[PDB]
C-alpha cells in the first residue's frame, strides 16, 4: 500500500540504517525491527562503552546526538545543529578539542538507534511484520540503501571541508507538479500586485540577525515554464546533500546565505547570549573549526503545503539516476584538461619561446577573490590535472583567460548569497541602447522603472499590442547580455550599435528605388535617354552599397535574406525606430471581435500582425551579426573568412519551426520560447570548440549566469515570464532584469 511504502521510506531511508551492516549482518538487523526490546538493549550496551571513552565530555555528546536524531525524523532545527558524527567527536563550537572525544564508528551506531525510537507507534508497526513475511524482499532493498551510501561518502571524504558539512540520512524528496513556494520580503512584494500568490504565514527569525520583515507566499497548481522546476539545476557535484568544495547546502531550501567576513563575527558573538527564535541559524564549519557562513533555516510546519512525496522505490531510482548523471559531467571536465594539455605540449615543442603567453592557475594567483575560487575547486579535477602535467601546474593561453574574465568589470555582488546585479553604470547604458533602437513610446510601457506592465494598461486594445512588442525586446535584450558575457567590451557595443543602426536604415531606402527600377528599365525599351538616366542611377547606388561597413554580410546572403523576399511601405517604421506604432497600425486590420478579446484573444499565423512580429525578430538579428562579425575581425584578428564561418553557426532561419500547439490556446509566448531554446544549444556547442578554457573556468569560478540553482527560493528571468503570458513585471527595474545562464554543457542536458 501506499502507507507501506512511506513507512519504508521513514524507516531505511531517513534513519540511516545502512550504517548497521558493518558491525551487523543482514539477519540480526531483521531482528532488531521485530523486537523493541532488542533496540532498548542495544542501547544500554553502546551507552555504557562510549561513557568510558567520552569521560567528562559524556554529557554534551549525549545532547549532540539526540538533538541530531531529532532533525532526521522531525526536522526541528535546534541550537548550533551538528550534521554528522564527524563534527559531533570534535563538538565542534562547544568546547576546542584537538581530536576525536571518542569512536566515530561507535557514535554513528547510537544515533541512528536513538531515531529508530522516534518514528510512530503504528509506522514501527507496519515495518515489523514485513520483517518477517518479506525475508527475500526486505534484504535486497537494504542492500541497494547500501550501495547508495558508499558512493556519496567516496565523494564526501575527498574534502575536509564537505566532510564536516554532509548531512547525514539524506534522501531526495519531490514536491508535487505545479506548486510553488518562495518566501518573499513584505515591501517589496506588495508593490508587485501579483493575484497568483497567498500569504500563508510570517517569518519570524532568529535574534541574531535583524532583518525587514518576511512572509511565506504560496500559489496553488498552474502551469509553469520549461526547465524551471522539477529538476535541481545546479551545474556543481553534491555529496551528503551539500555542494562539494563548499559545504554549502543544495539538496533543500534556505531563506537566505550569509558569507561576509565582517557581519559573520556580528552574529557569533550574538548568538554566544542565547537563541530565539521559531527559525534558527545553522552554521557552516571549517576544517581548522572556525565559522565562515550561516543559514537561515525553514519551518518544517510550512512544507506541509507542498504535498511532497515520500514513495521509496521511486526514489531510490531517481537518487541513482541523478549520481550516474553527476558521474558524467565529472568525466567531461577531464577531457578538456586533456586537451588543454595537448595545446600546450605543441606550442612549446615548435619554440621554446611560447611558454612567455602563459599562465599556471595552481599556482600563485594575484587575485584575491580569484585565488580563493581556486581553493575551493573540486578535488577530483585537481588531481587529473596534476597527472598530466605535474605538481600544482596547469597551464593556459592568457589571451583566452582574459575573455573568460570579462564578467567581473560589469557585475557586483556574491553569486552564493544571492544579490548579484548588474552595476548602475551597465545598466544606463542598455537602457539607452534600447531606447534608440526602439520606440520612446516602447521604453515608456516596457522599461517602467516604477510601476509594472499591467498596471499601465487600461484597455482591451491596448493589451494584443503589448503582449507582441514584449517578443522582440526580449530577444534584444538576451543578445546584449549574452554578447556581453562573452568578454566583448561593453563600451564596444555602446558605440557600435547606433553606427549599425544608420547604415541599415539608408539600405532600405536604397534599394526602394533600385527594387523598382527595373520595371522603369523594361518601359525604356525604346530611345536611349530613358536608358541613360536609368544606368546611371542603379549603378551609383551599387557603388554607394559596396562602400558601407556591413558589405561583407551583404554578399554572403544571409544579410538579406528576407530584405528582398517582399517590400511594403509601412516597414519603413521598423527601420526608422518606432516599432510600437507599427504594431498598433497592424492591430487595425484585426477583426472587430477579435480586437475587442483582449487577453482571451487568439492571434492566427495567417494574420498580418503574427508575420509583423517576425519581421521585427529577423531585424534583431539584422545587428546581432554585424557586431559580432565586427569582434572577431577587429580585435580578435581573425581572416574575413574564418569570421563568417563562426556567424552562420549561431543563427538559424525560424521560418522552418511552426507552432505546434493545440487550438484554442494562448501559444504566441510559448512558441517563441522554444525557438530561441535551440539557438541557445548551437551556441553553447561552438563555445566548447573555440574557447576550451572559458568552459572548464564556467564551472570552477562563481559568476553571474554561470551557476543554476543555489538552494535559494526559485527566481525567474526575461525568458520565464515570456513563456508564462503574464504581464506583471518589467523589464527595468527589480526582477526582470536576470538573464537566463550561459554554462555549455549546462545548457547541451539541460
Amino acid at each position: 500500500t501506499d502507507t507501506e511504502w512511506s513507512a519504508m521510506h521513514t524507516g531505511l531511508g531517513k534513519t540511516d540504517l545502512a550504517v548497521l551492516r558493518e558491525t551487523m549482518s543482514m539477519a540480526e538487523i531483521r531482528d532488531l525491527l521485530s523486537s523493541s526490546k532488542k533496540v532498548k538493549d542495544e542501547i544500554s550496551t553502546l551507552e555504557k562503552e562510549i561513557q568510558n571513552q567520552a569521560g567528562r565530555n559524556w554529557n554534551l555528546v549525549q545532547k549532540k546526538s539526540k538533538q541530531l536524531a531529532q532533525y532526521m525524523i522531525m526536522g526541528e532545527v535546534g541550537n548550533n545543529l551538528l550534521r554528522n558524527a564527524h563534527a559531533i567527536s570534535r563538538l565542534l563550537g562547544e568546547r576546542i578539542t584537538n581530536g576525536p572525544v571518542a569512536d566515530v564508528a561507535a557514535i554513528d551506531k547510537l544515533i541512528t538507534l536513538y531515531s529508530l525510537e522516534l518514528m510512530n507507534k503504528s509506522d514501527r508497526d507496519l515495518l515489523s511484520e514485513l520483517a518477517q513475511s518479506e525475508v527475500e524482499g526486505m534484504e535486497f532493498s537494504i542492500a541497494y540503501m547500501v550501495g547508495q551510501r558508499t558512493e556519496e561518502m567516496r565523494k564526501a571524504k575527498g574534502d575536509n571541508r564537505t566532510l564536516l558539512n554532509h548531512f547525514k540520512g539524506y534522501i531526495p524528496v519531490e514536491n508535487q507538479q505545479g506548486v510553488n513556494l518562495i518566501i518573499a520580503d513584505d515591501k517589496e512584494f506588495a508593490k508587485l500586485n501579483s493575484q497568483s500568490f497567498t500569504r500563508i504565514g510570517t517569518y519570524q527569525g532568529s535574534t541574531g540577525f535583524r532583518t525587514g520583515s518576511k512572509g511565506y507566499y504560496f500559489s496553488p497548481v498552474a502551469a509553469r515554464a520549461p526547465y524551471s522546476q522539477g529538476i535541481l539545476q545546479n551545474v556543481r557535484n553534491t555529496a551528503g546533500g551539500v555542494d562539494i568544495g563548499t559545504g554549502f547546502t543544495l539538496g533543500t531550501m534556505v531563506a537566505g546565505r550569509i558569507t561576509d567576513k565582517p557581519t559573520v563575527e556580528r552574529i557569533t558573538k550574538a548568538l554566544a547570549k542565547g537563541e530565539r527564535g521559531r527559525e534558527p541559524l545553522m552554521p557552516i564549519y571549517n576544517s581548522k573549526g572556525q565559522v565562515v557562513a550561516y543559514e537561515q533555516s525553514v519551518d518544517p510546519n510550512m512544507l506541509k503545503h507542498l504535498n511532497q512525496d515520500n514513495h521509496f522505490a521511486k526514489m531510490v531510482g531517481v537518487w541513482r539516476g541523478r549520481q550516474v548523471e553527476e558521474a558524467k559531467a565529472q568525466r567531461f571536465n577531464d577531457i578538456l584538461i586533456e586537451q588543454l594539455h595537448a595545446m600546450y605540449e605543441k606550442d612549446i615543442k615548435d619554440s621554446s619561446a611560447n611558454k612567455s603567453q602563459y599562465v599556471n592557475l595552481l599556482g600563485k594567483i594575484d587575485d584575491p577573490v580569484l585565488a580563493d575560487a581556486i581553493n575551493l575547486m573540486n578535488i577530483e579535477t585537481r588531481h587529473k590535472a596534476e597527472e598530466l602535467f605535474g605538481k600544482d601546474e596547469l597551464w593556459v593561453r592568457r589571451d583566452m583567460l582574459n575573455d573568460a574574465l570579462g564578467y567581473r568589470a560589469a557585475s557586483i555582488g556574491d553569486v552564493w548569497t544571492g544579490n548579484s546585479r548588474w552595476s548602475p553604470s551597465t545598466l544606463d547604458t542598455v537602457k539607452k541602447m534600447f531606447l534608440g533602437a526602439f520606440g520612446n513610446k516602447a521604453y515608456h510601457v516596457v522599461m517602467n522603472a516604477e510601476n509594472t506592465i499591467q498596471n499601465l494598461v487600461k484597455d482591451a486594445k491596448t493589451v494584443i499590442v503589448v503582449k507582441a512588442v514584449v517578443v522582440p525586446a526580449v530577444n534584444f535584450l538576451a543578445n546584449i547580455y549574452q554578447m556581453i558575457g562573452r568578454g566583448v567590451p561593453v563600451k564596444d557595443i555602446a558605440v557600435n550599435i547606433p553606427r549599425k543602426t544608420s547604415e541599415i536604415n539608408q539600405y532600405i531606402k536604397s534599394r526602394l528605388r533600385q527594387i523598382d527600377a527595373e520595371a522603369e528599365l523594361r518601359a525604356a525599351e525604346g530611345n536611349p535617354n530613358l536608358v541613360r538616366k536609368l544606368k546611371t542611377e542603379i549603378q551609383s547606388i551599387t557603388d554607394s552599397h559596396r562602400r558601407m561597413s556591413i558589405w561583407p554580410l551583404i554578399e554572403a546572403g544571409e544579410f538579406s535574406s528576407i530584405a528582398d523576399a517582399g517590400i511594403s511601405r509601412d516597414d519603413l517604421l521598423v527601420a526608422e525606430g518606432k516599432i510600437h506604432e507599427y504594431m498598433e497600425k497592424l492591430a487595425n486590420k484585426l477583426p472587430e471581435k477579435v480586437r475587442n478579446a483582449g487577453r482571451y484573444a487568439l492571434i492566427a499565423k495567417d494574420t498580418a500582425l503574427f508575420q509583423g512580429i517576425q519581421k521585427t525578430v529577423e531585424y534583431s538579428d539584422f545587428i546581432a551579426k554585424a557586431i559580432i562579425y565586427d569582434d572577431l575581425v577587429k580585435r580578435k584578428k581573425k581572416s574575413s573568412s574564418e569570421a563568417l564561418g563562426q556567424v552562420t553557426e549561431e543563427f538559424i532561419n525560424y521560418d522552418r519551426l511552426p507552432g505546434r500547439f493545440r487550438g484554442y490556446m494562448e501559444s504566441m509566448g510559448l512558441m517563441w520560447f522554444y525557438n530561441f531554446k535551440i539557438r541557445s544549444i548551437k551556441v553553447a556547442m561552438s563555445m566548447i570548440r573555440n574557447n576550451p578554457v572559458h568552459s572548464l573556468i564556467a564551472t570552477v569560478v562563481p559568476a553571474p549566469t554561470m551557476f543554476g540553482n543555489v538552494g535559494l527560493p526559485i527566481q525567474d528571468n526575461m525568458l520565464t515570464m515570456l513563456a508564462e503570458g503574464r504581464l506583471d513585471y518589467s523589464l527595468g527595474f527589480g526582477q526582470g532584469l536576470r538573464a537566463p545562464t550561459l554554462n555549455p554543457w549546462f545548457n547541451l542536458t539541460h
